[PDB]
């Protein structure tokens, strides 16, 4: 039940690759997302009326960097909200959300970086998925590298998306090679490293920081779709993965009934829960989102129509769809956001331009 309610343009006119609501925000404050798009990241606040209110942009000082996507954190110490960015020249810039001043960034992935991440828990650790074809997991409190997800047995292609499962324990990968890769990191080994790596003071040591690297994904899987895989996320130990081929597709590693954590990484079958079929999405690069809750699914197509999943049913394959289309919007939605109380939607389109939906 959304109704279009206000849509605006950005004056680049280049593509909007990626919004986000920070979902940090603190109670009494006001609804903001932002979008990232060309080489700029900008914070719009949601007011009545459907008023989308402009308050101010980070503009690389690369007039050819080109920012793919973003994630919202906060300052382990002081609670203010902070924004990751990233994009084609794979730097991480750690943003101010309330003076838009960078405060710092990692270098290190040899390519693009496609998606960022921050784990459930923890607010300080962060996932880079790069066209370099690995993961990096990063302690932004310590600015410490704390392991590389790749290898020859690691994606042998683009790496597109990842996502941590619910408690932060593992990670589920997926790119331009077809697979869906798992990634666990409550080893003892990742569990010391990530401890290792709040011990890391440089000032108080000689030595580097070592970082993990970690060759052999837990799990991997060529069989789910048969082009490349853009988006990947868990719903509880359910994976779901999209293609080009107008499909999400939900399934798990193994057979029917076995446990998520006891999958081997010589684990060889999936079973397939369901296919949440959409039409004119046959292009790369483009990402589904959930709400807060995990009872909604959102997923644009090329031509700005608007697909919704209520995910509050039984089984996977009992989820109850509709859409969402207006005759002004027309160009390729590349993400959608839901506030965190789920009231609002807003998608972001190729003709950066920004589409607001509120829950009437
Ligand atoms: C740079 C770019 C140009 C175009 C063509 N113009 C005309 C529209 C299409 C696509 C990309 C493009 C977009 N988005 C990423 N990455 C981020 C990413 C993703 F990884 C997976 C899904 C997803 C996204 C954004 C929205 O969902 N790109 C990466 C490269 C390269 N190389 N090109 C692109």
């Amino acid at each position: 039940s959304f109704k279009c309610v206000n849509s605006l343009k950005e004056d680049h006119n280049q593509p909007l690759f990626g919004v986000q609501f920070n979902w940090h925000s603190k109670e009494g404050d006001p609804l903001v997302f932002a979008t990232v798009g060309s080489n700029r990241v900008t914070l719009y606040e949601c007011h009545s009326q459907g008023e989308i209110r402009l308050l101010q942009s980070y503009v690389d000082a690369d007039a050819d960097e080109n920012f793919y996507t973003c994630a919202w954190t906060y300052d382990s110490n002081t609670s203010h909200p902070l924004l990751a960015v990233a994009g084609s020249r794979g730097i991480i810039r750690i943003i101010n959300p309330i003076t838009m001043q960078c405060i710092k960034h990692y270098v290190g992935h040899g390519n693009a970086i496609n998606e960022l991440k921050f784990h459930p828990r923890d607010p300080n650790l962060l996932l880079s998925v790069s066209k370099d074809h690995a993961l990096r997991l990063w302690n932004i409190q310590t600015d410490t590298l704390v392991a590389i997800f790749g290898g020859v047995e690691g994606h042998r292609d683009e790496v597109l998306s990842a996502d941590y499962d619910l408690l932060g324990e593992k990670i589920m990968s997926c790119g331009m090679d077809h697979s869906l890769k798992l990634w666990r990191i409550n080893s003892k080994r990742m569990m010391n490293a990530i401890k290792e790596s709040y011990d890391y003071n440089p000032n108080k040591t000689n030595r580097p920081f070592i970082s993990q690297k970690i060759h052999f994904p837990d799990f991997s899987t060529r069989d789910i779709h048969r082009n490349y895989v853009d988006c990947v996320r868990w719903l509880g130990d359910l994976i779901l993965s999209k293609s080009c081929e107008n499909a999400i597709v939900c399934w798990k590693p193994g057979k029917m009934e076995d446990d998520i954590d006891k999958i081997k990484p010589s684990e060889s079958n999936v079973t397939i829960l369901g296919r949440f079929d959409y039409s004119q999405c046959d292009i790369w690069y483009m990402r589904f989102s959930m709400d807060f809750w995990q009872k909604m699914l959102a997923l644009g197509n090329q031509v700005g129509k608007l697909y919704v999943w209520d995910l509050e049913v039984e089984d996977p394959h009992k989820a109850k769809c509709t859409t969402l289309t207006h005759h002004k919007c027309g160009a390729a939605i590349r993400q959608t956001s839901f506030s965190r109380d789920s009231s609002i939607l807003i998608a972001v389109c190729d003709d950066a331009s920004i589409w607001r939906w509120d829950r009437l």
